[PDB]
């Protein structure tokens, strides 16, 4: 019955992907950012320059105050608000209504984005990273406890809408086989990267470096984010491969955007990136390959040029690897919480390089994969 959920997401990589939800009685409609990197369901509940609408607890007969405050910091942005519960539904999701925890956001900093068209956030990860603590049941945990919806969801983010299939896998959204990697621990959607190659060349780092201090799958982050040492090794490699042309160093910091005459972008000089993920059987892994069309994010020209301009969508991290939206775009990603694994497959909405193709390939053999986990 998943066909009704296809295309239930709007938005872009750089603006966030959001789904429509309703809260309260009578139902109030809000667009909610879908975020696998956190575990709090929160909505603007007070006026804000960037909000065209918000949650009004006074208008809902089913609202219940929990008389407790809450604060949530992200890599960027933060808000504080008031905990309560209310009835929640997803119009283009399963046909159910659940009582869910909701943080009513009363104050925020660098959280809401001007003209993003969303007014809240849906944290899809586990209770362990919920604020104020893990006793605040996350939305998806509530959905699964209160209804018959199976304990999984999948995401198909399409670059330049998407689909969130709640409760299953829709086989028409991907081609080829699904490959699965264990969820290392149920807090973030944490996985283990066991090898990295660039244009077929092994970075040859201690694989612990790739997962220092963790690696997570996050639909709510735009970029691929890498630990300092890995980020430096990657950028060095990508520079050398594209040394044909000259780029400002502010470009490699994701600040300045480079441009080319419409339809003349030299994709071929940028390397593919292969991330190998721990697999499901002993000494086995598989790889996802990223095309430049993914880590060069298209942006509006700062001038009156009909040129194609891009930003470098790989950035340095001090909190581990983040596989963000630009990586998830062009894969179908299955968050199989029931079997503690995450699946990847080539998306039906993948980008078309002329001579290269984004791919999910296996099996590969990799000795000692356990040693790649950071402790
Ligand atoms: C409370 C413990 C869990 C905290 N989890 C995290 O911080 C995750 C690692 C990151 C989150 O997934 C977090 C959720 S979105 C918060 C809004 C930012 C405005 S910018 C945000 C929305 C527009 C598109 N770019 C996005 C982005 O790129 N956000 C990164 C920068 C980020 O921060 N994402």
């Amino acid at each position: 019955s998943f066909v009704e959920m296809v295309d239930n997401l709007r938005g872009k990589s750089g603006q966030g992907y959001y789904v429509e939800m309703t809260v309260g009685s009578p139902p109030q409609t809000l667009n909610i950012l879908v975020d696998t990197g956190s575990s709090n369901f929160a909505v603007g509940a007070a006026p804000h320059p960037f909000l065209h609408r918000y949650y009004q607890r006074q208008l809902s007969s089913t609202y219940r105050d929990l008389r407790k405050g809450v604060y949530v910091p992200y890599t960027q942005g933060k808000w504080e608000g008031e905990l309560g519960t209310d009835l929640v539904s997803i119009p283009h999701g399963p046909n159910v209504t659940v009582r869910a925890n909701i943080a009513a956001i009363t104050e925020s900093d660098k959280f809401f984005i001007n003209g993003s068209n969303w007014e809240g956030i849906l944290g899809l990860a586990y209770a362990e990273i919920a604020r104020p603590d893990d006793s605040l049941e996350p939305f998806f945990d509530s959905l699964v406890k209160q209804t018959h919806v199976p304990n999984l969801f999948s995401l198909q983010l399409c670059g330049a809408g998407g689909s969130m299939i709640i409760g299953g896998i829709d086989h028409s959204l991907y081609t080829g086989s699904l490959w699965y990697t264990p969820i290392r621990r149920e807090w973030y959607y944490e996985v283990i990267i066991v090898r990295v190659e660039i244009n077929g060349q092994d970075l040859k780092m201690d694989c612990k470096e790739y997962n220092y201090d963790k690696s997570i799958v996050d639909s709510g982050t735009t970029n691929l984010r890498l630990p300092k040492k890995v980020f430096e090794a990657a950028v060095k490699s990508i520079k050398a491969a594209s040394s044909t042309e000259k780029f400002p160093d502010g470009f490699w910091l994701g600040e300045q955007l480079v441009c080319w005459q419409a339809g003349t972008t030299p994709w071929n000089i940028f390397p593919v990136i292969s991330l190998y993920l721990m697999g499901e059987v002993t000494n086995q892994s598989f790889r996802i390959t990223i095309l430049p069309q993914q880590y060069l994010r298209p942006v509006e020209d700062v001038a009156t040029s009909q040129d194609d301009c891009y930003k470098f969508a790989i950035s340095q991290s001090s909190t581990g690897t983040v596989m963000g939206a630009v990586i998830m775009e062009g894969f179908y990603v299955v968050f199989d919480r029931a079997r503690k694994r995450i699946g990847f497959a080539v998306s039906a909405c993948h980008v078309h390089d002329e001579f290269r193709t984004a791919a999910v390939e296996g099996p590969f053999v990799t000795l000692d994969m356990e040693d790649c986990g950071y402790n």
